C-alpha cells in the first residue's frame, strides 16, 4: 500500500494545500474512483488549461469520507449503547483506499478517526472485557496480530500513511488481557507475534555501537539499551500535509525533513504534541522526538519483554524465558539508571543532545510504577509527585505546561489517568489511586450530563468540560474514554451495589 502523497504525487499535495478541505486528513481518507495514474495523467492535461477548477475535479475522481442518547440514560448504558456505533468491519477495501484490510471487526476512537488505533485498542478492550465483550476483544488481538504478520508491526492505525511507524506498545498487554479470560493459551498462542513486534523495536540493534542510534534503537555510551519512538519517513504527514510544511517553513534553522522525523516520531509517540519534546513550549518547531528517550515507551518494552518470558515459560520454552528475563533485568537497570530525576524526584525522558536526564514531569513518569519496574522508594516518590503537580479537581494533568497543545495542561487523557491509577495501586498507593479515579470520573460524569456524550480529553481544572488545543478539534465518541470509564466505574462501586452513573458521595 503507498501512502496518498506516493500514490496521488503532485494531485495530492495540490489538493492539500488548496486546504479544499478543513481537515487535512479528510482527502489522506479520499478513494480514487479509477486507477490513480489515469487521473494523475487526466490532472496532467488539465491543470494548466483556462478554467481549471480543482474542486471539480476532485469531486469527480474521488469518493470522500461520509447520536443523542434517549432521555435519562445513564454513563454505563450509553457506553454500552455506543460499541457498535463505533465498530467498523472492513474485511476487504475498494482499491486505492488507503483504509488497510483487518480480518475482524474492530472499534475505531469516534469522529474523525475513523481507522483502529494501536494504543487506544488497548483501553477500549479493557472496556469491553469488563462488560462481557470477549470476542471482540478476541477479534481485537487477532486484527493486531494480523497486522504484525502483514506489515512486520502494528501501525499507528490502519491506514497506507501510518504504515511507516507504529504508537506505544500495548499488544503484549493486549495479549495479557486476553489470557485473563482464556488462561495462558493466549499467550502461548500469540507468542510468535510478541516476538514479532520486539524485533521491530529491535531492529537496528545488531551491529550498533555505544553511543549510536537506529531507527527505534538507542545504544547509550556505558551500552544501555533502550528505544526512542521513529518514523521510518521524512516528509510531511500526510494526513497533516499542511500544518507539517507550514511547521518546517517557520523554522528554517533546521533542516526541514528532521523536523518532519520528528513530527512523524511524536505521532508515534501517542503524544502528538507535547511540550514533553519542545525546547520551546511556545513553538512547535522546536520539537525534538528522535533525541528523546521516553520512559513511557522503555516502560511498555520492559513490560514487554516480561510478558514475552511469561509466555516462553508457558511454552516450554525455558531458554527463550530465560533470555527475556535477562533482557527485561538490563531495561529495568536502564530505566532506574537514565529515566529517573534523582534531583526532582521524578521519572522522566533521557536527552540524548544533552546527555542528561530531562527535568520536566509529565504523566508518563507514572508508567515504571504501571509496569512494575521502579523501585518502592521511587513509587512513593511518585505519589508525592503526583498529588502535589498533577492531580487536579478534574483528573490527572498530562503535564504542568500550558502550551496550546494537548497533550499538555490543562487536559486529561483517559489512558494517562488508567495507567497512573494502575500502577499506583501496584505500589499500594490506594488513596491518590481513587482520587485520580474519582476526579476524572466526576468529569467524565459531568461532561456526559452536560453534553451527552463522551469525548477525547478533559481539561482537569474543573469539572464537564473537554479540552482542546493542538492541530485538530475535541473528538467526540471517545473508544478509550469509554473503556477507562467502565474500568473506572467498576472500581469506584460495591459491584454488590454497582453505579450506572458516577456517585456525588463515595459509597
Ligand atoms: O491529526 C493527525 C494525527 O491524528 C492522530 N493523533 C491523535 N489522535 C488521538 C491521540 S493524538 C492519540 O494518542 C490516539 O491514537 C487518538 O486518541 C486517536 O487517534 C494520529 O494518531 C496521528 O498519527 C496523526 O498524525
Amino acid at each position: 500500500p503507498q501512502p496518498p502523497d506516493i500514490l496521488l504525487g503532485p494531485l495530492f499535495n495540490d489538493v492539500q494545500n488548496a486546504k479544499l478541505f478543513p481537515d487535512q486528513k479528510t482527502f489522506a481518507d479520499a478513494v480514487p474512483n479509477s486507477d490513480p495514474l489515469m487521473i494523475l495523467a487526466d490532472y496532467r492535461m488539465q491543470q494548466n488549461q483556462s478554467g481549471f477548477d480543482l474542486r471539480h475535479f476532485v469531486n469527480v475522481n474521488f469518493t470522500l469520507p461520509k447520536y443523542v442518547p434517549p432521555e435519562g440514560q445513564s454513563l454505563r448504558e450509553h457506553i454500552d449503547g455506543l460499541w457498535p456505533v463505533l465498530t467498523r468491519s472492513t474485511e476487504n477495501t475498494e482499491k486505492w483506499d488507503s483504509l488497510l484490510p483487518l480480518p475482524e471487526p474492530y472499534v475505531v476512537p469516534g469522529g474523525r478517526f475513523r481507522e483502529v488505533y494501536y494504543w487506544d485498542s488497548y483501553f477500549t478492550m479493557l472496556g469491553l472485557a469488563e462488560s462481557g465483550h470477549w470476542d471482540k476483544v478476541a477479534d481485537m488481538v487477532a486484527n493486531f496480530a494480523h497486522e504484525i504478520d502483514t506489515y512486520g508491526h502494528i501501525p499507528n492505525g490502519n491506514r497506507s500513511y501510518y504504515l511507516s511507524r507504529s504508537q506505544p506498545p500495548f499488544f503484549a498487554l493486549m495479549v495479557e488481557l486476553l489470557a485473563q479470560h482464556e488462561g495462558d493459551a493466549a499467550l502461548k498462542q500469540y507468542l510468535p507475534q510478541m516476538q514479532k513486534e520486539y524485533a521491530y523495536w529491535m531492529d537496528g540493534v545488531e551491529n550498533l555501537q555505544a553511543g549510536q542510534q537506529e531507527k527505534r534503537v538507542v545504544k547509550l555510551q556505558d551500552g544501555t539499551l533502550l528505544n526512542r519512538y521513529w518514523d521510518d519517513r521524512d516528509t510531511p504527514r500526510p494526513e497533516s500535509w499542511v500544518e507539517d510544511i507550514a511547521t518546517a517553513k517557520s523554522n528554517p534553522n533546521r533542516p526541514a525533513t528532521e523536523i518532519y522525523r520528528d513530527l512523524r516520531s511524536a505521532a508515534a509517540s501517542g503524544w502528538d504534541f507535547s511540550s514533553r519534546w519542545m525546547d520551546n513550549p511556545q513553538q512547535l518547531n522546536t520539537l525534538r522526538t528522535t533525541s528523546i528517550v521516553p520512559v513511557d515507551l522503555n516502560s511498555l518494552m520492559f513490560k514487554m519483554e516480561k510478558i514475552l518470558a511469561r509466555a516462553s515459560k508457558a511454552a516450554g520454552d525455558n531458554a527463550m524465558a530465560n533470555q527475556y528475563e535477562t533482557l527485561a533485568n538490563a531495561r529495568q537497570k536502564g530505566i532506574e539508571k537514565y529515566l529517573w530525576n534523582d534531583q526532582q524526584g521524578w521519572y522522566a525522558d533521557y536527552d540524548l543532545k544533552s546527555h542528561k536526564v530531562r527535568n520536566q514531569l509529565t504523566a508518563a513518569a507514572l508508567f515504571p510504577l504501571y509496569v512494575n519496574a521502579a523501585a518502592k522508594d521511587r513509587a512513593n516518590k511518585m505519589a508525592t509527585a503526583t498529588k502535589t503537580h498533577l492531580l487536579q479537581p478534574g483528573g490527572l494533568n498530562t503535564t504542568s505546561v500550558k502550551s496550546g497543545q494537548q497533550w499538555d495542561a490543562p487536559n486529561g487523557w483517559a489512558p494517562l489517568q488508567w495507567v497512573a491509577t494502575e500502577g499506583l495501586q501496584n505500589y499500594g498507593q490506594k488513596e491518590v489511586a481513587m482520587d485520580i479515579s474519582w476526579h476524572f470520573l466526576t468529569n467524565v460524569q459531568h461532561t456526559y450530563d452536560r453534553e451527552k456524550k463522551l469525548v477525547e480529553k478533559y481539561d482537569v481544572s474543573t469539572t464537564g468540560t473537554g479540552g482542546g488545543g493542538g492541530e485538530y478539534p475535541l473528538q467526540d465518541g471517545f473508544g478509550w474514554t469509554n473503556g477507562v470509564t467502565l474500568k473506572m466505574l467498576d472500581l469506584i462501586c460495591p459491584k454488590e451495589q454497582p453505579c450506572d452513573n458516577v456517585p456525588a458521595t463515595r459509597p
